[PDB]
């Protein structure tokens, strides 16, 4: 849970910056081999919003989701990750746009039997989006960010936002708009988008549109066309997924089926 500071050794290259902080890569010495890790650096109130996301991450074990090494206090505090070397899926896509169907279908497949995971084990994660899907390699993809998560009561199936803070509307279902209530189900319109986002190449979805356009968008019924080169069976689903109603909406069970099925069907070939 607390790793030793002795046996990490990090890189003075660093491979993302941000607001959160910074993400190096590093070894952590293990019983026999090294291993290759993310750590991410935090720049009172930053403390806490780590040890909770270090706190959902160590109860998380999925391969398609990034595990958490674990946690060191430095001179900055430092969450150690599984390394996704290939990094984000949206910058990947926007570099590498000769990536087939086939390949894009198997990645948000992946994708779906995380979250799938996720929903099982009553975890909503309020910030999925293409830039928090990380590759391992191109046809390996793992779900990150956890700082939004919400381990949800053994009796509510949502969880209700009390700060409206800095949110990323275009991700977030009409419920989250509307009542500030998060559930899996919420999780699978992000997963809609995080699909047009994966066919689309790493485009961001409504582009040069506010987030109050978006929302009167959605509501007279209207939503992102399909993709150029994208099946229409993979779009279909991103219509369901962007199903306004959250009791018709699907959960990921029976999006992940769906995303299994087709994808089974589209091989052989
Ligand atoms: C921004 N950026 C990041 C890169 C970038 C480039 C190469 C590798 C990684 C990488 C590899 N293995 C990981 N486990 C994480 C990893 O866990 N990364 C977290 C995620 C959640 C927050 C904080 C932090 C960076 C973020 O992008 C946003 C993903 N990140 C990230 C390029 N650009």
């Amino acid at each position: 849970v607390y790793l030793d500071r002795k046996l990490l050794t990090l890189e003075d290259k660093e491979l993302g910056s941000g607001n959160f902080g910074t993400v190096k890569k590093g070894y952590y010495q293990m019983k026999k081999v090294v291993k290759t890790v993310a750590v991410k650096i935090l720049k009172p109130a930053l403390k806490d919003e780590l040890l909770a996301e270090a706190n959902v991450m160590q109860q998380l074990d999925n391969p398609y989701i990034v595990r958490m090494i674990g946690i060191c206090e430095a001179e900055s505090w430092m969450l150690v990750m599984e390394m996704a070397e290939l990094g984000p899926l949206n910058k990947y896509l926007q570099q590498n746009r000769h990536v087939k169907d086939k390949n894009i279908i198997e990645l948000v497949h992946q994708v779906s039997m995380g979250m799938k995971y996720l929903e099982e084990s009553n975890f909503v994660h309020r910030d999925l989006a293409a830039r928090n899907v990380l590759l391992v390699t191109q046809h390996y993809a793992k779900i990150s960010d956890f700082g939004l998560s919400k381990a949800l009561r053994a009796d509510e199936n949502y969880y209700k936002a009390q700060t409206h803070g800095k949110w990323p509307v275009k991700w977030y279902a009409p419920e989250c708009i509307n009542y500030y209530k998060f559930s899996s189900k919420s999780d699978v319109w992000s997963f809609g988008v995080l699909m047009w986002e994966a066919f689309s190449y790493g485009q961001k979805p409504y582009r040069g549109m506010k987030g109050s356009e978006v929302t009167a968008m959605l509501e007279k019924g209207e939503r992102m066309g399909c993709p150029a080169g994208c099946p229409r069976e993979m779009y279909d689903l991103m219509n369901l997924c962007w199903t306004y109603d959250v009791e018709n909406r699907p959960g990921f069970a029976a999006v992940e089926l769906r995303l299994r099925n087709y994808y089974y069907d589209v091989v052989n070939e």
